[PDB]
């Protein structure tokens, strides 16, 4: 049961589009695809995946009751990168620069969170 | 096998330099390894690999007698991209941006080779 609130508008409208403009963000705007990218063992190690274009078509259908839940959806995008790839890898420390930007954004977030 | 010249020199700490350090750069840091990234057409279109990170190797070891050498491996670098790629992939649009940048340094660099 979706709904319309003034946090998921600062979701959709601030911090999926901040996060889209940013040059590391590539990576997440697709579902990974574990065979075309030669990872067989990806949906063995990620039974929830997510990605940034799943969750912005859901902010735009009003898939989401509350910004809590979009923003869990975030940090499941972020910590199955942290999982999956290796503490090192340049696809770690990129999630790691987006999850600051949106953890800076979500700082801002009406706090509040009002149906309009 | 080979020799200081100064335009190996310029190759080395201006070429190679500024190009090591472009945003698009790290897609040519290491050899195209068809079995990790799943290719399994690249060799049977590319006879002749190439990458800056080979390329580096050679100017820190002086691997080279002539500067020439140098500026043909980066052509070979950027001409297997355009052959194994779509004009339209994101790797052949970077690969123009670096190559533009590299003909850029090469119109500055001593146009005289002399042993150092």
């Amino acid at each position: 049961p979706g709904r319309k609130t003034n946090q998921l508008q600062y979701m959709q409208n601030v911090v999926v589009k901040t996060l889209w403009k940013h040059q590391f963000a590539w990576p997440f705007y697709q579902p990974v695809d574990a065979i075309k990218l030669n990872l067989p063992d990806y949906h063995k190690i990620i039974k929830n995946p997510m990605d940034m274009g799943t969750i912005k078509k859901r902010l735009e259908n009003n898939y989401y009751w509350s910004a809590s839940e979009c923003m869990q959806d975030f940090n499941t995008m972020f910590t199955n990168c942290y999982i999956y790839n290796k503490p090192t890898d340049d696809i770690v420390l990129m999630a790691q620069a987006l999850e600051k930007i949106f953890l800076q954004k979500v700082a801002q977030m009406p706090q509040e969170e009002v149906e309009l």
